[PDB]
């Protein structure tokens, strides 16, 4: 009945907030493993304590001259814990390049891998797949989980069409020309050495549903011209799949990340109390706009990348991450960071390959970063 | 493949809806019979022609008489056609006390009951249930359609509560002040229309979701949604809820009654998300609109009390647009009715039970209207 759980990237918002889901909930849930990246051993360590589990890793070579006591730690360590450590769900909240090989790891041990690693299956693609068995990745994020749950509505082959929900980010409305001169800072998009501004900035350029798009028809197996985006400014319902007799089934909470987390932690079954209800008793509105396609071409640039397959999604991520850097350092226009993603697939073509291995996911990463940054360079 | 569907009243709204579902999907769906009042002769007289079916029944005697070729007329007409007829599916679209006995020949058959009659489940309560196998009422209405499809979502213990969208009526933010000046025509009034306006349809779909699902009343509620879009939801125990959503259209929850538990291709149009949209939700004035409230004391007190509910309705009903008594004075003696019903909450264990019933709760609500 007790579930036994691994969690990756311990230290990061959603790994401590599993663990809190977890401490909530110790009838069906036990911490067998935690995983951190050397940086975070302070806090690693305070999870340690707190929790009483000692298998723990730190998941790379660094803060090596204090980990005399840690059972996993250098180079992909957190894979190794992953290999040793009988769980029935591996949680891999690991940040980028991290997360891939762990990720693999679990898909082996056959356990459930509840996924909120990006990377995993937009650079990883097919590599992440051909391990998979059916129903095994379960999605961390809103959106994928609201649609997990809304395709209990029907058979798959009762599917007519995947609806992702978006805020449109702080320039939804805006023209091509008002974008033309606006700053990281009016994005949204301030300094920190973390993936935050990154974060904020792909949801400004919309390349956030654009990789979110590509996770969609990895994780559910839907065609990309299946698979639509829809302006939600409220946030509140997180993605919605309509079947084939006209019938849509919406997932809404207010926003709470403890919900989906819960959900992909217990799968199938949901957790009593994980987060509060919408209350329908104070007066509401969900409102739903188009994207404007026109303005925000990131997200149909997913679907071309998507569609051509391979390495091609890992070039798309990698080109987008080397092009929002230059936007957030002062040296691109807005524009050009979909500008260049567009540049760089164009020149792509080797990469539609399928990745053999993990190696060739890392080529078709380098070639893009390198790619990207000529451009961004003149520019 | 073909499952066989009796239709008993074909030639009103939902019967006709079904009809050409059916039409449109030969490969799924045969009709094997048709039942209706007599009223639009014209139209069932058409609907042998289109159809093919011989195997009707006619309510009216002196309209059956019309034709004389028709093989069941008179009261039982329908019941009896229910009796006969080799079906996999009966959709019991026929209106009021008429649709009760069809209801109860259609479960001791062991088909489908795809029930679009209110009256058997409010009125008949444990009766029909006690005649019922699990899973055999697959109901029309679109908020339980909804409701079952979200149901989906997880399993029966993860249910923290039902959340039925009602549309409001006309009088949204209207006082009771307000409403005593409000005519028939304002109203819409139709039968159904008076009900939703004044939300009573709503206590009834209210009545209708704890005997189809088995929800505690104190877990069924109501909001109001102007746009009937979302046409119900389910609120899961971890705060997570599900909700179903089109554009208002009863080829929809008509398509998948008929089919259960497999979807029908192209019954309706689906919400089209490129065109902006907005989707209102507001709590329900229950001072002025107390008829939930009511229809969940029924509920709770049961027996025949939803019974009594809904006869004392109609009765009320039945006076405002005579114009004998207000708007407000419907729900107004609904509750009169039901505060003197004490002696209701018994179990029917027969069809008579339920008619002496509604016979006591009209004859109740027309003493409260010889008051006003
Ligand atoms: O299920 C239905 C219905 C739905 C669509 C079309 C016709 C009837 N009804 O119960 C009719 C009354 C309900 C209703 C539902 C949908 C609409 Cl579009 C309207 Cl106007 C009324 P209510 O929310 O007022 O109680
Ligand atoms: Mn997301
Ligand atoms: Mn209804």
């Amino acid at each position: 009945g007790r579930l036994r759980v691994v969690v990756l990237g311990s230290t990061g918002s959603i790994g401590t907030q599993a663990l809190q889901v977890i401490a909530d909930n110790p009838d069906r849930f036990e911490v067998v493993g935690l995983a951190a990246g050397g940086a975070h051993l302070d806090t690693l360590l305070r999870q340690r304590a707190q929790t009483g589990v000692t298998n723990i890793a730190v998941a790379d070579e660094h803060a090596a001259q204090r980990v005399g006591d840690i059972p996993y730690h250098g180079s992909d360590a957190a894979t190794r814990l992953v290999e040793q450590t009988e769980a029935d769900v591996v949680l891999n909240a690991l940040v980028g390049a991290l997360g891939l090989r762990p990720t693999l790891a679990a898909l082996k041990t056959g356990a459930r891998l509840a996924l909120a690693n990006k990377e995993s299956l937009v650079a990883g693609g097919s590599l992440v797949l051909r391990a998979a068995r059916p129903g095994q990745i379960v999605p961390v994020d809103s959106e994928h989980s609201a649609l997990a749950q809304c395709l209990r509505g029907g058979t798959p082959d009762e599917v007519a069409k995947l609806v992702l929900t978006a805020s449109g980010g702080p320039f939804r409305g805006w023209s091509a020309a008002d974008l033309e001169h606006v700053t990281p800072e009016q994005a949204g998009a301030h300094p920190t050495w973390s993936m935050g501004p990154m974060n904020t900035l792909n949801s400004a350029s919309l390349v956030n549903k654009g990789l979110e798009v590509i996770e969609t028809h990895l994780l559910f197996g839907i065609p990309y011209d299946r698979i639509d985006v829809v302006v939600h400014p409220q946030s509140i319902i997180h993605s919605m799949v309509t079947f084939i007799d006209g019938s849509t089934i919406a997932q809404a909470s207010p926003p709470d990340m403890k919900l989906p987390i819960s959900l992909a932690l217990g799968w199938p079954r949901r957790v009593s109390g994980a987060a509060a209800a919408c209350d329908f008793h104070t007066a509401s509105s969900w409102e739903f706009e188009p994207l404007d396609t026109d303005v925000f071409p990131a997200v149909e640039l997913a679907r071309q990348a998507g569609v051509a397959g391979g390495c091609m999604t890992a070039v798309y991520n990698a080109a987008n991450e080397e092009a929002a850097a230059a936007f957030l350092a002062g040296r691109i226009g807005f524009p050009a960071i979909v500008g260049i993603i567009a540049d760089v697939l164009h020149a792509a073509d080797q990469w539609a390959v399928e990745p053999a291995t993990v190696d060739d996911v890392l080529d078709a990463q380098r070639w893009a970063r390198e790619r990207a940054q000529r451009a961004v360079s003149g520019m």
